[PDB]
């Protein structure tokens, strides 16, 4: 995507789940979009560190991208992430 600081107010990410669901995680100064789903994991009973995403959007292009957790979450609130297992 753009990855910038897209909307007026936004403090979430939109995650999909490879088990026909769909979770957003919300984002404290600092978060990353790979860290914040420790909170996800736990409740669903997920592996984030045995788990890696792409990002999908409507748009389509043709082609697959790689998310960069070492990235901040915050920084670019408002990210399409969908999480596949490796």
């Amino acid at each position: 995507g753009p990855l910038g600081s897209p909307s007026k107010t936004s403090n979430t990410i939109r995650v999909f789940l490879p088990n026909k669901q769909r979770t957003v995680v919300n984002v404290r100064n600092g978060m990353s979009l790979h860290d914040c789903l420790m909170k996800a994991l736990k409740v669903r009973g997920l592996q984030p560190e045995c788990c890696a995403v792409f990002r999908l959007l409507h748009e389509h292009k043709g082609k697959k991208a790689r998310l960069d957790w070492n990235t901040d979450a915050a920084s670019l609130i408002g990210e399409e992430l969908q999480v596949d297992f490796l």
